């Protein structure tokens, strides 16, 4: 996988995020992850911590996976970046998302997503409070 430029256009919650990618503005949704809605516990930690994320990055980068680029919503679905380091994987090291979503060919970062939830798990931390 690659990782491709994007800027951020605004935050939006805990795996949601609209972003300016070839010049247009979609809505991503994170690979692998599902974090609460923000009006269900730890909902607006995830939303805190996504918006922290991405707004005070430098740099924001894209990386889609093998499979479908696209949902039926027609958000994006990619590992996204925040000067080098994955949301995604970040939240769910913090305990602010589960793995979740595990589809078939859009699987490549799994097992490291599984490896921090394994660890936020054992630090009991947030959801495995
Ligand atoms: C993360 C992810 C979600 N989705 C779809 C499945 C779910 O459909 P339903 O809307 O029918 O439940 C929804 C979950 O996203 P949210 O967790 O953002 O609601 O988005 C994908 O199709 N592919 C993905 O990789
Ligand atoms: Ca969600």
């Amino acid at each position: 996988l690659h990782k491709e430029p994007a800027t951020l256009i605004k935050a939006i919650d805990g795996d949601t995020v609209k972003l300016m990618y070839k010049g247009q503005p979609m809505t991503f949704r994170l690979l692998l992850v599902d974090t609460p809605e923000f009006n269900e516990k730890y909902g607006p930690e995830a939303s805190a911590f996504t918006k922290k994320m991405v707004e005070n990055a430098k740099k924001i980068e894209v990386e889609f996976d093998k499979g479908q680029r696209t949902d039926k919503y027609g958000r994006g679905l990619a590992y996204i970046y925040a000067d080098g380091k994955m949301v995604n994987e970040a939240l769910v090291r913090q305990g602010l998302a589960k793995v979740a979503y595990v589809y078939k060919g859009n699987n490549t970062q799994e097992q490291l997503l599984r490896k921090a939830e394994a660890q936020a798990k054992k630090e009991k931390l947030n959801i495995w409070s």
